């Protein structure tokens, strides 16, 4: 509204012209970190080298280890800039005085003598603990009483503190209102699982915890504010507020932050406070624009999710005033903390505020202790009423906040540089922000191929949406109305029943059976076989665009069946919810890449450029193909290798795994759905001791897919190359074998990643996938600290069944299974140290302990054999080259990770870690189609790497055809020919 | 300059006067003009027509006919207006059009189709239509005709009176020329015509064409000896050189010079250089040139430089400027311009007449049946005009009307420029050179990394006199280098063993080439070590640092050359040309394969996803076991070990035995091209001491392999086999057998059809897994097939590679040779022996060039592979037959098929499922990068050599997947998704 917006840029014209010019500490030029800064600004490679390098600084203990990243991240002394051992001190005391421009203390008395001095300068606190990441219950209760001693301490200090100057009200609160303590908690550091798949389990998990610090604040008097943490955990933390709140329904001093730069706040805020006037309770809301925006732009990339922040900066600042609007109208029962260092932001809010008429015991301005202090000033001179919010503790997170607060002041849309480096135009600064929404969503308005959309992975499960939380339930229900049926096999379009049954049942309930396998002798397989080489001809000659077309339809049949199909695979092999819904994904990703992939390969290619001549290069299947697949990734893995036979013209006879058999037949269903021809795809579980080697063995047999152990692996590749009498090919064989992974955990490494990440490597499904890690290998230095932390998180988690989403894992295979593991574990305790064995709920199932076994050697058996289970063996490497020789000190070569934030480190890791897929600074499991082809070489495989763009040559053979165009002296000219 | 703009006015003034004083295809009312006005105007159309008309002579029965017309034109509705019904209606047609080119097909009608034109005022040349010459019976045919000819126009001479001139003899032409003249196409007298071997090319053809000079003679007429492509021209001109000296008081002998040639102004100098030398006359027939898409084509297919001018005015302006040159000449030289260009002809007179030249010094030659207005007018203004005048057989009639089809409709026909087009006349009187000019200005407006993209280095060229030297200086060379001991090399060092294996020549057995150290397991498994500690070290150098090594030792190749296939000559009994191919794809080899590993060797971003890096990329697996053939020494070898190694393995390499020698030359390239110690390890050996052991050794992480089925079933069974302390499963690259047969269609054209099955069958005499073993034949062309295939047989030669005048030789071994021979029997009780030629007497492991027939695909000779001069005849009750015989063995490497039917040529490229099929060509003979080679079946394990997806199988894929994000940020890379 043009009559308002003028008033609130003359108040920002005010506000600009009340700072005089000054810059804040980060923008002065005469200053080390302002220099630093501004070269940082100007060259996006020392940015980059300079924040990650305050990040790793914490973890540099020694001189040696300072010293050498130094020159690793900066290079030699001739080579930085001028603003840059001696060279160790003077960056170590820069550093550390840039972080300390942050933090009020690192102890609680030096936290409250700090903040006292700033109210005798007129800002009033909301005080922060700061922390690292919190990854054990030890380390959740040192955070809750870290406020608790904070507000011990306050206590007995605030009775001697004048109530900071305000208009009215009550002499003894600030400004006559607020009272004089207020704190601000982190809530996912109140658990260390915190996790919406568990969504009730987290909201209780950090509810209690935050209950005990609110009650110290209540016996205080004092205001409790539960900050605002990433997307993932944004209901969960709403719904802890409400539930806070609604104990203590007469107390008024608890506040939520709510996040403007998120789509969902417009209607998050006005839920909030129909919420707050149906209970009749007051709220109070810190709206801040959101720290994370990096970090969900990039998750919800990765994970095919809807952005869920603006993506156009002015968004976000329209969206805030916009929703500080909102809270101003509704001041009666919404108290209101403007949270923002942008002078248009607080200009908007305290010229809405005016217009309102709002009290001014409604509303204060905040900002971050160290920060935009011209801004501070300006709003302590205009306002009054300004907040400092003071973080306090430990410089190693200390560093990790300094490298927000960094990024924040340097980032190419921040109003702050846009001020104070850029010399933006302050007109341009103050403009209502929907004007700058409008003419950067116009100039913002200004691929794939054959008619098909580019490939994109499947949208992973998403546990923030309560459909998605619901949907498992109701589907594993529906799954347990559809048991105990017999399934037969499939064979040229026809059901075969046999004789010989096997039960299939729950890993986590074995008296619970969900079905009944036919199992196919000899004579059956046979009859696959011709039944795959008749369908073979008119397969063969089917155009590869057609053959792709099926694909895609089973993709589509797959996405609308997404719950149902994962609920199987809970139930029927232990997965849990994630895990289950991940592999349903993963085929329905192998069908959409390889329907694609022969898409592209099946155009022949015109090769060479001679005038006269035609030679087309392209490809042509096998003939029927032997699919032998797993039953850990039981529908992925038969999918993909199902299917990339298939696309590529072969037929197929498929051998599910036995107690995966359900899934397996969930292709017959796909497929026919799709309407496959009949023949092209047979379905024939069966004992391997019965109709194994016959299978391998058929002389009809061109090409076997095989998924599962070495042993079974390299014996088919030694069967399976004798040509028998009437054999037409050479077998080819595509096979993917076992893994012995390590992941290295290096001196620098940052354990509030590499902590939860190889424990997921290690025990995620049971630690049952051939990419698991079974090795994590630490450095000398680091190891105490890193399996300190490593266990105590290990210890928060639950070992039950998979269809309770509070577990983390639970029972593995079947009985088989277990045995050989605890079998494993019991040789690994003989071998090294026990450092965690977990309990185990009581009763059925096949339940092996979540175990960590320390002192692992590389000769011991457990640092060599492939569990497949929840064992990991941890070795101490007494320096970076012995990790290295020791990660390549097995027969095995499939993934490998490292965590390392040394350049030199990682460069000698992706030469020298020499796996099929290295993964840095991330879990080593749970690669994607397309953008983590997967497999090795070595015994873990033949070097065919699943779901990349040289997988599906493996299944075809390469023909030319060369015509002759020259008749009778003339040929005609074709476009590519060398001519004249 | 200023005189030049003179005579150009005249010139140009002269061009109108014919105009003002004046063809039928370019006549819109009749059906032949409305063909080929539709032909200029739709390109796809044009190549259906002429296709059409070069296979009708084919279409013999009305199903052919039918199903032909369909297949060409489509149906009654998809085909245009001037088009059973439509078999009547195109016979007729295409008959009418053909016959408006001959004077006749006999002789007689012949003959009496000349008298008429000489009452209507035109002198002759005659020619002899005839399908290409084939065998000795067809060039007696083709000679025998022009000696019947001659003497029916010796009884009708005398009644003639000479073409009505200023002065005098009455008797003659014009008063001074020969009544009589024929021209003759010089390798239609000979079937084997082949610079290769120059001498014996010049012979055969001289000795033809003397019987018929002498003959010309007699009754005082002009023999014309023509000029064909390229390949030939050095021939012919020395056939006319010696004829012309052994009758060297004799005037009436001519020759065909071609403008067109880029050769022609030398060629021409020479000529009358030549001439004035041996104080002798001569006359040219100065013409454009006949094969200029061919010779064009056949340059760049086989990387020589082009022979002819590409701007077509080039080829006009040199025709002025040598017709200039010749007229100069014209004491010494006679002188016929052929030409139907109107500009070309009007220079020519204006030129004589600048020049002063008297008119017994020129005449004006046109083809028969064409630019009639240009025959008229010529004869009008020009007064001297001879109709080059063919008449024969129908059959090679139609070939001969598919080329004045295409001479008339070419967009840079002077004819169709001038009537169809209604082009300005001062465009088309220009001075040819003012056009090249101006084209040449047009015209005046890729590889990788700095290096030039790949090319296949250029086949040896036998038109070169230094070519044809080459051969013999350096099989002298190589034999006073006889003699020598080869030893092991290992990790860099020569080692010597006790264990001495002879190499010999196989045509000639006593002559011993040196002697090979064998080595035994234990040299093999030091050789295998030393592979293994040069390993990390080669795998951790650049891939583009180890393509530069490929390059060095190409370059060291390419420098050696001749040398390299001299060797071949003696030490495996390599022909010429098949020695020096194998050298050339060697080089091939090393060029491509360095290419293909820098474009392979450079990390790929794969995915999109922000705060994440994806890089995939290749890793060598170790050592390689490199086991090699004989029938390929260097090509073979150096390509299956020179692809390990730049992929970053180490080769230990075993040549076969009886090319040890050749594989020696793979140490002498790599150390001059400097390759680190312990890359590459040469070590022969017998197999049945350390064969399995090498195939066996846990150390070894591949095997290449080519050569037998028998051989490479066993490596694979034995590979598969991890053993203690092996560190991969053993990849296997391999190429085996082939039973590779060539199918014969009704409609195909025997003129190519038999010279190339004979060579796919007999070519370095069937030692090929390539190999034409099986020709299988339609029905209803059977006889004729057949009766010309060993027609031809019977003309080719068996003995010495040496000596280019033999087509095959001797077998590579005693074995082969006792293998072979057992097979020949077994194929003689089989089938029906159709040809065995003679071999010659004494030493050396000749086996006959072989050719049974009445073999069917359950008999052995029709199933396993011979490696020998033996090929089985099939004959196939129809085409659906064919294909399933083509199909009925257990390999699938190579095929052909000679058809020129679209429904039959599409069924085969669908069912006929070989690893390189060949359309109308032979089935041997794979290029690099153009035929990537080999197949599945028995045949191979479906890695094809010198093709793109090769290297991949010598590499191991890995990739690195990097989470970018510290601290809630990550850099931006430039293909992330983002906002
Ligand atoms: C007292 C107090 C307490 C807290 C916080 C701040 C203060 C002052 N913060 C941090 C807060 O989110 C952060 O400081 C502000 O977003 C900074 O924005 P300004 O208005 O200062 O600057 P400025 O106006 O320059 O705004 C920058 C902001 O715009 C947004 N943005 C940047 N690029 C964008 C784009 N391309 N598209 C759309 N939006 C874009 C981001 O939110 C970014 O922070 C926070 N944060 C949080 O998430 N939870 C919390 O509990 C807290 N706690």
């Amino acid at each position: 509204n043009s009559e308002l917006n003028t008033k609130i840029v003359n108040r920002g014209k005010e506000f600009f012209g009340s700072i005089s010019g000054e810059k804040p500490s980060l923008f002065n030029k005469g200053a080390w970190m302002g220099k630093a800064m501004d070269w940082s600004m100007q060259n996006e490679q020392f940015k980059i080298q300079m924040f990650r390098f305050v990040d790793v600084f914490p973890s540099l203990t020694t001189s040696k280890l300072l010293t050498e990243h130094i020159r690793e991240y900066f290079g030699n002394e001739q080579d930085m800039p001028a603003f840059m051992a001696v060279l160790n001190k003077v960056l170590t005391s820069n550093i550390e005085e840039m972080a300390r421009q942050f933090i009020v203390g690192e102890t609680t008395k030096e936290a409250v003598k700090n903040l006292e001095k700033l109210r005798k300068d007129g800002f009033a606190a909301v005080v922060d603990v700061l922390g690292e990441a919190t990854l054990s219950e030890e380390e959740a209760e040192v955070y809750t009483n870290t406020y608790l001693e904070l507000l011990e301490a306050l206590k007995k200090e605030q009775g001697s503190w004048k109530g900071l100057p305000g208009k009215g009200g009550d002499p003894g609160l600030d400004w006559g209102h607020a009272p004089k303590v207020n704190i601000a908690v982190k809530p996912t550091a109140l658990f260390c699982l915190a996790n919406p798949q568990d969504f009730e389990g987290s909201v209780v998990a950090i509810l209690d915890r935050m209950r005990r610090i609110f009650k110290k604040v209540m016996e205080l008097n004092g205001f409790l504010c539960i900050d605002m943490e990433s997307y993932r955990h944004k209901e969960i933390i709403l719904e802890v507020f409400r539930r806070l709140k609604l104990e203590y329904r007469d107390y008024p001093h608890l506040g939520i932050v709510l996040q403007a730069y998120l789509k969902d706040n417009d209607k998050d805020l006005d839920d909030l406070l129909a919420w707050a006037k149906e209970h009749k309770v007051q709220i109070s809301v810190r709206l801040v624009k959101g720290a994370y925006w990096d970090y969900e732009t990039v998750k919800a990339k990765q994970n095919d999710w809807e952005v869920p922040v603006w993506t156009i900066k002015a968004e976000s600042d329209a969206a805030y005033e916009r929703q500080a609007r909102k809270i101003l109208e509704n001041h009666q029962i919404c108290h209101f903390a403007c949270a923002s260092h942008n002078i248009r932001t607080i200009s908007a809010v305290m010229e809405m505020a005016r217009e309102l008429n709002v009290p001014e015991d409604r509303y204060e301005f905040q900002v971050l202790y160290g920060m935009a202090e011209p801004v501070r000033k300006g709003i302590l001179k205009v306002a009054g009423r300004i907040r400092l919010y003071a973080p306090y503790g430990n410089m190693v997170p200390g560093m990790g906040y300094l490298v927000r607060r960094l990024l924040e002041n340097t980032a190419n849309e921040s109003f702050l540089r846009q001020s104070f480096a850029e010399d933006a135009q302050i007109e341009r600064l103050l403009e209502d922000p929907a004007v700058t929404v409008e003419r950067e969503r116009a100039a913002r308005a200004a691929k794939g191929l054959g008619g098909l959309p580019p490939f994109n992975n499947e949208a992973m499960v998403d546990f923030t949406r309560a459909d998605h939380r619901a949907a498992f339930p109701k589907h594993i229900a529906q799954v347990r109305t559809q048991l105990g049926k017999t399934y037969p096999l499939f064979i040229n379009g026809k059901e075969v029943r046999t004789n010989d049954l096997i039960p299939t049942v729950n890993p986590n309930k074995p008296s619970e059976v969900l079905g009944q396998i036919c199992q196919a002798g000899t004579t059956e397989v046979g009859d696959a076989i011709a039944a795959a080489k008749a369908a073979f001809p008119a397969w063969r000659d089917t155009d590869p665009r057609t053959r792709a077309e099926y694909l895609l339809k089973a993709a589509q049949a797959a996405r609308k069946r997404l719950f149902e199909l994962s609920a199987w695979q809970v139930l029927e092999i232990g997965k849990q919810w994630d895990q289950a819904y991940a592999d349903v994904t993963e085929a329905i990703d192998f069908l959409e890449y390889y329907a694609r992939e022969m898409i592209r390969l099946g155009q022949p290619q015109r090769v060479g450029h001679a005038p006269g001549e035609l030679n087309h290069y392209f490809y042509e299947p096998k003939g029927v193909a032997a699919v032998i697949a797993p039953w850990n990734f039981p529908l992925a893995i038969s999918m993909g290798m199902a299917s990339a036979a298939i696309v590529t013209g072969n037929c197929v006879v498929f051998k599910p795994s036995g107690i995966t058999s359900i899934i397996g037949w969930h292709l017959v269903e796909l497929f026919r759905e799709a309407g496959l021809p009949e023949g092209v795809f047979n379905f024939t579980p069966g004992r391997g001791s019965v109709m194994g080697d016959y299978l391998v063995d058929h002389p009809d047999i061109s090409l076997i897919a095989f998924t599962g152990s070495m042993e079974t692996g390299l014996r088919i590749i030694e069967r399976a190359a004798k040509v028998h009498p009437g054999q037409a090919n050479v077998k080819k064989i595509i096979s993917e074998m076992g893994g012995k992974n390590a992941i290295i955990i290096d001196d620098d490494a940052d354990l509030d990643e590499a902590v939860p990440h190889v424990l997921y490597s290690a025990f995620g499904f049971q630690g049952q996938k051939c990419s698991a890690c079974s090795r994590v290998i630490v450095l000398d230095a680091v190891y105490d600290k890193f399996i300190e932390r490593l266990v105590s998180m290990a210890k928060a988690t639950k070992v039950g069944p998979s269809e309770d989403p509070a577990n983390y894992m639970g029972a593995v295979a079947d009985d088989k299974a277990m045995k050989s593991i605890k079998e494993y574990a019991e040789i690994g305790k003989r071998e090294g140290h026990v450092l965690y064995e977990s309990p185990v709920p009581a009763g059925e199932g096949y339940f092996v302990p979540m175990t960590i076994i320390g002192g692992i050697k590389p000769e011991h058996r457990i640092a060599q054999e492939e569990i497949f289970g929840p064992v990991l063996a941890v070795m101490r490497a007494k320096d970076f080259d012995q990790a290295i020789e020791w990660a390549n000190s097995t027969q095995f070569a499939l993934t490998g990770g490292i965590f390392s934030r040394s350049p030199e480190h990682l460069a000698k890791a992706r030469r020298e870690f020499r796996v099929g897929n290295l993964y840095i600074n991330r879990n080593n499991t749970g690669a994607l189609v397309e953008r983590q082809p997967f497999g090795g070489a070595r015994m873990s495989g033949v070097g065919t790497k699943a779901g990349g763009p040289d997988y599906l040559l493996h299944f075809m053979d390469p023909r030319v055809v060369t015509e002759n165009t020259m008749r009778r002296g003339f040929a005609p000219i074709e476009e590519d020919d060398d001519w004249v």
